[PDB]
This record gives C-alpha cells, sequence and structure tokens, in this order.
C-alpha cells in the first residue's frame, strides 16, 4: 500500500522512525555485547 | 516498497539520514563525555 507522493507527514515520519529504530538496535547491541562478558557489572 | 506518484526517494532518504545524523550526535556525545574525564582512557 505504502503512501502517496503527498501524504500527511511521510518525510518527517521516516526521519523520526529511523533515528528511533536505528538507536534501538545500536543501543541494545551495546547492552547485549557487554552482558556476554558479565564481569561484576552494575546490576541490582 | 515501490515509489509514490512523482518522487525520487524522499521517504527512504529521510530514514537513512535520521539514523545517521542521530547516531552522529549520540556517538560523539559519548566519546566527548568520556574525554571530559580524561583518566587513563583507551588511546593509541
Amino acid at each position: 500500500s505504502t503512501l502517496p507522493q503527498h501524504a500527511r507527514t511521510p518525510l518527517i515520519a521516516a526521519g523520526v522512525i529511523g533515528g528511533l529504530f536505528i538507536l534501538v538496535i545500536v543501543g541494545l547491541t551495546f547492552a547485549v555485547y557487554v552482558r556476554r562478558k558479565s564481569i561484576k557489572k552494575k546490576r541490582a
């Protein structure tokens, strides 16, 4: 279906979406990569 | 994915741009925040 040439706010939308999604992967990747080590890290 | 009526690649464009730009700030912010400390950090 996708969106037409002139939609509500596709341009801006994609922008915010990318930054979030992209950050989600990178962020988690870091928190996960470290866990693989587990060396007296900060955990409650 | 396909394309809209009359548009090159605005949607996708903004997407890649956001993820990159957003990462640029966050990434640098980290490398900068640490530098402010300067305490036997990892540097070649």
